[PDB]
């Protein structure tokens, strides 16, 4: 599924995500639009032989088991594949365990520079929420 910019933000809002951990809802529409253009099929390989899944690009390495990642851990308890549904249940409630590890939302890379330090709230002008 292809997500609208207002419809991601209304579905991240309704399961908690505004304000979580002090990221302001702007920061997750933000972060969606660069690691995956608001798509939850999206898929890419990461240079150590792990792989990057769904609307917020949550790695194998450390949080899903999609099987092919030796070394790995399953943080999040999930197959990867279920972090590419039209239901975004299991990214946000991954993506709330990752923000909350330590480094909140610098666990994105694509967020840290692209994002951070920038008007994200302009990522949520003109949404009905
Ligand atoms: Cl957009
Ligand atoms: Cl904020
Ligand atoms: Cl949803
Ligand atoms: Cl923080
Ligand atoms: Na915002
Ligand atoms: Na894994």
């Amino acid at each position: 599924k292809v997500f609208g910019r207002c419809e991601l933000a209304a579905a991240m809002k309704r399961h908690g995500l505004d304000n979580y951990r002090g990221y302001s809802l702007g920061n997750w529409v933000c972060a969606a639009k660069f690691e995956s253009n608001f798509n939850t099929q999206a898929t890419n390989r990461n240079t150590d032989g792990s792989t990057d899944y769904g609307i917020l690009q949550i790695n194998s390495r450390w949080w899903c088991n999609d099987g092919r990642t030796p070394g790995s851990r399953n943080l999040c308890n999930i197959p990867c594949s279920a972090l590419l549904s039209s239901d975004i249940t299991a990214s946000v409630n991954c993506a709330k365990k990752i923000v909350s590890d330590g480094n909140g939302m610098n666990a994105w890379v694509a967020w840290r520079n692209r994002c951070k330090g920038t008007d994200v709230q302009a990522w949520i002008r003109g949404c009905r929420l």
